[PDB]
């Protein structure tokens, strides 16, 4: 049972065929989860479940460059549920991050940050009991 906020080092950044796995359970009455795939201060890929945005449940994806958020990409499909165990798999592909939750495809996020091998940390935060975070080359 890891401590959130949690930092996972990604040694040598990311690369296509890299599969990052995050296992956890959403706390009861949750408000947010965040994954932050960081190139130093920058956030190459921010993935942000919000359980109550104007009484809607939304996933917000974005990039942060020199302290500025870009154009959000919003996803209607919301596979998370308060109180339940989840698995998030982030596969790096040549042209995007591909995200599946609970073995079901969720979304893709085109790479805006190009220096993938400098995206050397994944921050995991929000209303979760974090069980495990690891990566594998597939
Ligand atoms: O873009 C991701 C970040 O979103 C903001 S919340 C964000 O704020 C702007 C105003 O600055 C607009 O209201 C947007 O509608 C709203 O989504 C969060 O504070 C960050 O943590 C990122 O999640
Ligand atoms: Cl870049």
């Amino acid at each position: 049972p890891l401590i959130v906020p949690y930092n996972l080092p990604l040694p040598g950044g990311v690369v296509p065929r890299m599969l990052i796995t995050i296992l956890g359970t959403v706390k009861p009455n949750a408000n947010r989860i965040a994954l932050d795939f960081q190139r130093g201060n920058d956030v190459a890929f921010h993935f942000n479940p919000r359980f109550n945005e104007n009484n809607r449940r939304v996933i917000v994806c974005n990039t942060k460059l020199d302290n500025n958020w870009g154009r959000e990409e919003r996803q209607s499909v919301f596979p998370f549920e308060s109180g339940k165990p989840f698995k998030i798999q982030v596969l790096v592909e040549p042209d995007h991050f591909k995200v599946a939750v609970n073995d079901a495809h969720l979304l893709q996020y085109n790479h805006r940050v190009k220096k993938l091998n400098e995206i050397s940390k994944l921050g995991i935060s929000g209303d979760i009991d974090l069980t495990s975070a690891s990566y594998t080359m597939i």
